[PDB]
């Protein structure tokens, strides 16, 4: 006997079901659809004994919208629960300041994220943890590199830009078996294509800037923690490192998430078509898109990808990055020469001018593209315009 | 030409209007998205150099809201567009612009209960007569014009009943009679259809519904097909002191992007939902475009372009009080409030929420029967929302 | 016996205690110290016998935000109650469309902000109502002026820009004896300085864009009503207007509204001292401003303005619209060459070139001024530079 | 120079500073406040001209957090500014810039609370030595400095005890040492006192207290003395992505306008405040600079500016319990929170809210008391917020 308001007993909701609505009701107090923006920085108390009665104190440990994002992204996901950060180098930051110590050893992806890669080096390094970086394509090799001290592996798939795939059930046995940490950057994949929890690891992390947002409009990131215990550890070190995501792009991000199902469907239709295209193209020297059919990782990508393989791509132009560089400077709107990517904006870069960049397969002119929800002939066009140009 | 730069000659495909359309990168910092230009007043260079930039007070126009002006007046295909704070300050707008002591304005019958209301309980103060006919055979609209008729404001798909008015044949004979053509294409978006294309002389919009599409914020567009009417509208703006907020038109710049896969996605929701509903034995009628029990169904082909919409009716057997026992029974994620296109499925009966102040006489020969619901279908899973209008109607 | 979140029983709270904290209570549902921006269009029913038993149904009809701005200024000008707008030209628009028909008579002080007039002759004329601009400065013309047909006498003080007073106590008894209904606006005075709901008038229209924000930051209006009657008439034709302030434009301005005492203080004490400047300068005709001994309503000023008399000044420069145009052309910063007042950043204008403007008192190189609340040297050496420059 | 200028070889005085520091109109628009550039990424002219406008993606850096940031080095007196999410993420920034394994850190003992737990339970696993003194002597710091010393961390009043440090004799010691100072000036603004006008290498801020000043935003800056700190410091935030969103950075430029006026209309409320208290019989001590009866008055004198602040602290008579039945009962304009330096007068015990945690053996050792209570003051009426406090005491 359900009434207005409720939902029906024993009914898992569906998914696209769960991005419009999940983690967030209409507001209690006035039946507001959506959540309020609580733009306030402290919390009144009604008591000493009743302090945190409420649930809420101070805005830099916890926040309403905050937590409702939180809530949201956790059942997305499929998580114990979800911290929000101010970005995903927040989160990504968060994670190995919680989770390494002096002596601890650390497996990443060779191919990872330039961010998480210089941020290991260059800093973490410094508190004399070793990050050894190594091919995760064969999950072999990250069991022949675990050591005693080895505390957490960190996958990401698709890589940054690479798309270099990890097989994250294989690697996720590989760390329960050993009972190292297994933390995994789905942030290309989207939890719509790939949900790593689900696929055993211990840790997502997401940068909530790129897919969740989608309107290159926020940064953000996500710690999605599988157990309480890991989800307590990141809570508690986030309030001390200060790097909460605000309550304003909590909103933001609460409302492009509603969207996410049916942007990523489009962005991924538009890049398996301009990756054929390219394929195709006589001036185009590779291609690399998980979805066509020459993709290396092909078997892993059909295993490992639901309903798409997404809306980034890479190629290289034949001529090295004299021809690579002209063809950027010849791309016409609507594709947008700039960083960041998964937003309903095309985006095209190069890494290489934006030895130790090619043992990556960050080749002389190789291309990164981010494809956006315009035209399909539109983006095609251009790219053909340009390359015609190269 | 390099980077940064459209292909000279060539047009952007629809979607990619709907994405990129009357919006550059900052020139400033290349900046991909519009600034909020949050800021009342604009300083100028010089005396001799006042607005010399385009801009001096926020009231009268605001950079933001011309991004978003620009977009939605190449979206619609019109001359120019200005935003107002709500689709009503738009309409109002239109009706304090065009309409002066002893005019005649021809309304729809089965207009948006706003629209009639200002009509009636406001503008007629002013010694305006306003008609209200059946706008579904272009006909009536043609014997129905004075002398003195102005504006002939259609309405398609209506509010609720989601009637259709030839938009092409009104403006046929709008032209042939000289009189301004104002349509509210509201319910359609102009990704099904675009009355400029089809003779219009103007298009309000309320963009609160599927501009904005998530319940967000409030809004309003005046389209315009030549530039007199456009600086009409802007005059009359700028005296009437209701524009749209920048924060506004920075959300709507944002949620426009993806009107076209989020009405492609509610009009296959709606159509599936509607399929549903018509062999469902608790309802007695459903309303929507895309089944052959449309009643304008020719119409229908000939003016929607690539969808239906994500607005359907039915009425269910049984009476308000059955529709009241589905309104209380409706379950998540339906949401039992006003608005509609957004994201979140909405559902709303008007005999007892919007109209519980209308006598049923007129209420019903406006079209809207006892047990007539409204449902604006959101972006959800199908299933869920087919498995909640079931379990409601059960409670019928 | 009260707890903590009780007011005293009894106390009346102090002026800038009600700037603070009118209004406005902690959220019930979190103990938000702030207000949540409830930046959404609907609100959800319960039911069909429960329909607004939480008071909300849809944004342009009512916002909960805005209505805690409403009910904090409705308090601080001391009404039943308030009606905010987009603008404050929507406030006025709404309260021309609520109480004039065809055939009605309104007068409207002749030194009336630009827009007023302007909305009253070019637009709301056309509905055959008769607007009459006389010198609101001796209350007696406003009783000759009255006729039959005589709906609303629309008063403002200060004038924007000459500065010209009204007294509102006097027409406020002209009009309750001629039982015509008395508009005032107050836009230059704040209700710090004058609150003519206080002296009598039936309504007060707001600028809020002006000093209750005071930052250059937002558009707003509000329609302060003295009786339930007349503010139910202004709540319905603002529904049916579409013109009621955004959620957002609410927070912002119920933030700002805390610091508009102290705002205001430091503003007026500015302008006291630049008038001052200015009065003894032989470069400058005439000078402006209520608190200076030789301002010609004196008498009134003292009489109606409470605390200071204002941040707004006016000033001719000696030699004409050439010697205001120089002098114009070379005022540095921290001054501003723009329009709008009111706001933190000083403002100078001249509105001549930015027959009929000379009745008015809008004379050759008469120029508007705006005091801020930076450092008052500042605003007087750049005064005395480009003085000196003219 | 003609209008929109500023006169060349002067300098703004001090409230101007706060009013337009380091912000100019919109080049663009002539908008008079910055725009509030609410997007991720921004486009590149061409692969040459990369950066060649100064942006490319907001972590790294954004517009409306560099007009903050020019603002805030203007007015604290530092070659540069670095603004971030939290304080705490500022002192967290600190601590990974500039602290490695085996070195040394000096911190007062009475810190913030945050600083000292992010200080114990966290940097101190990467075997940083972190030693807890009083700061009120300057020997003391001079002393305990090692080989490995590499950061003095001074707070200046302390929270929530307001011990204030003589930061110009610490400066100094640390320049004869060459050991970075860094300063929280949190409590006292830099309208009361600058940090680096007294030698201190990095000033902290907790731009959350009163350089917002209104409850609204989370912020945190650090304000550097030279280029090289400046670059470390804007490094390390671009690789821990703790920038400060454009968002609070809008909302901070607008609130720190007002906050000279702000603080000194707090600081005549405390001072009279205080001044209450130390005459109320169930009251055992009071705190604040500006009395007599404060044990650091030369200090004080020496180095406050314009006003005293704010903040006041004090010890009721009869333990936590009486604390805690005067914290139950203290009224409204008074909120009973944590945060501080808002328009909204806030009270808080630490012992049973902020420190429900600790034991108490060291919680008194760091000076917080049983009864202590510390007093934000806002811009209420004086008299409410003594009329309040008086209740609450006789409730005591
Ligand atoms: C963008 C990105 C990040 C960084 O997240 P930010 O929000 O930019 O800090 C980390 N990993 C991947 C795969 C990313 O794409
Ligand atoms: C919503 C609507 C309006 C009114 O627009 P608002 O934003 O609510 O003021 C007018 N006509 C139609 C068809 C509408 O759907
Ligand atoms: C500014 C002003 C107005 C207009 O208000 P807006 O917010 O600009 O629409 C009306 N009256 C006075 C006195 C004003 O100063
Ligand atoms: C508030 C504060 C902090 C922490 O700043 P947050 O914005 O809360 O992260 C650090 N030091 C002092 C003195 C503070 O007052
Ligand atoms: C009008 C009343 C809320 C609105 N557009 C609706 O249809 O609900
Ligand atoms: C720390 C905890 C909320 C904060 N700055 C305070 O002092 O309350």
């Amino acid at each position: 006997g359900v009434k207005a308001g409720d939902w029906l007993p024993g009914f898992t909701p569906r998914e696209e079901t769960v991005y419009v609505h999940g983690g967030v009701e209409p507001d209690p107090l006035t039946g507001a659809i959506l959540p309020p923006i609580y733009q306030n920085t402290t919390f009144v108390q009604e008591s000493v004994e009743n302090y945190l009665s409420k649930g809420f104190s101070y805005s830099r440990t916890s926040n309403p919208t905050v937590l409702s994002l939180e809530k949201k992204i956790a059942e997305i996901e499929g998580g114990f629960g979800a911290c929000c950060f101010a970005t995903g180098m927040a989160a990504t930051v968060t994670i190995f300041s919680a989770f390494l110590a002096p002596g601890d050893h650390c497996l990443v992806t060779n191919c990872s994220y330039g961010g998480t890669n210089r941020c290991a080096r260059l800093h973490f390094s410094k508190y004399n943890i070793d990050f050894e970086f190594i091919d995760f394509r064969d999950p072999t090799n990250v069991e022949k590199a675990i050591r005693p001290q080895t505390k957490v592996v960190f996958s990401e798939s698709p890589c940054n830009p690479t798309l270099y795939l990890a097989d994250i059930e294989a690697i996720s046995q590989i760390c329960k078996e050993k009972k190292v940490l297994h933390v995994c950057d789905s942030t290309f994949a989207t939890p719509y294509m790939m949900r790593p929890l689900d696929l055993g690891a211990d840790i997502v992390v997401q940068s909530t800037t790129k897919y969740y947002d989608g309107h290159n409009c926020t940064l953000g990131g996500a710690v999605i923690s599988s157990t309480k215990e890991i989800h307590d550890k990141v809570f508690f070190l986030r309030n001390v490192m200060g790097n909460i995501m605000s309550a304003q792009t909590a909103f933001y991000t609460l409302l492009t998430l509603k969207t996410l199902p049916i942007r990523v469907e489009k962005q991924s239709a538009n890049a398996q078509k301009i990756a054929e295209f390219l394929s195709k193209h006589h001036k185009v020297e590779h291609v690399i898109y998980p979805g066509i059919p020459s993709f290396p990782q092909k078997e892993l990508a059909l295993k490992q990808h639901k309903n798409v393989h997404g809306g980034m791509l890479a190629f290289e132009v034949k001529g090295g990055t004299e021809a690579g560089i002209r063809m950027m400077n010849h791309v016409p709107r609507p594709w947008s020469l700039c960083e960041n990517l998964g937003a309903c904006e095309s985006i095209i870069t190069c890494p290489a001018v934006f030895e130790d960049r090619l043992k990556v397969g960050i080749t002389d002119g190789f291309i990164r593209v981010s494809v956006g929800i315009e035209d399909v002939n539109d983006l095609i066009d251009g790219l053909d315009y340009a390359l015609s140009k190269a």
